[PDB]
């Protein structure tokens, strides 16, 4: 079973990407957040194994939260509206495993923690596309 | 058993929401779109007994095509992230009966959708703390 957190700021969002997840027979929202203090308090102190991290979130921004958890051992993923590639830069800096765009379909948010968990990075085909 | 259609362009949260709504015992998700085009062509056609519709989509807004489905029948629910006094005007002048912010809690929608098909004229309490001043 793996274990995620999910750190998203608009709670209709949040909620509806924790029944997403709670969909599959392998995976378990051990948890939710609205803010990136939220995502470094919960990932330090109960360790899951995968963080769905929103970029843009009051306090601290998941960039922020993500360079905070950079040797913790989590594996974060990315999910976001923007296809910047400066926060996409900093991200992977960061040491995030994923960068998905809420623009991706669905049901590759399963399929990525899934290959993440396996040691793949998963980035979204679309931020090529946006750029060329 | 209620019929909805979700107007969505974001993918991963038009595929979350209708995740999150067929949980619902009562309710059925029976369509997906991610235009104002998607939803007007749906509801026109096939007629569900609800539509969630997000305002800022490509091609066709959902307050451009909330005013095309005027006279239709079908209970429009605008959920948006947008708490824009302008949005909100044209929304209820089209006949909505309910606008949801992003930001409400995401059982704010089941029952929202439950209300309108009693008739009632749902707005976000966050909506009303924000624009009623
Ligand atoms: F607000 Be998150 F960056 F989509
Ligand atoms: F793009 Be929708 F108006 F939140
Ligand atoms: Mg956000
Ligand atoms: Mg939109």
């Amino acid at each position: 079973m793996i274990s995620i957190f999910i750190a998203e700021d608009q709670q209709m969002l949040l909620g509806a990407l924790g029944s997403l997840l709670n969909l599959e027979d392998d995976m378990e929202v051990v948890g939710k957040g609205t803010t990136g203090q939220d995502a470094v308090d919960f990932v330090k102190k109960r360790q899951p194994d995968v963080c769905i991290m929103d970029i843009e979130m009051p306090g601290k921004t998941g960039l922020e939260a993500a360079e905070e958890l950079k040797d913790t051992g989590c594996k974060i993923i990315i999910l976001t509206t923007f296809a910047r590639p400066g926060y996409f830069q900093r991200a992977i800096k960061a040491g995030v495993k994923g960068y998905l765009l809420k623009d991706s379909p669905s049901e590759e948010l399963a399929n990525a923690i899934r290959s993440v968990m396996n040691g793949k990075r998963i980035y979204a085909p679309e931020l090529m596309e946006d750029l060329y």
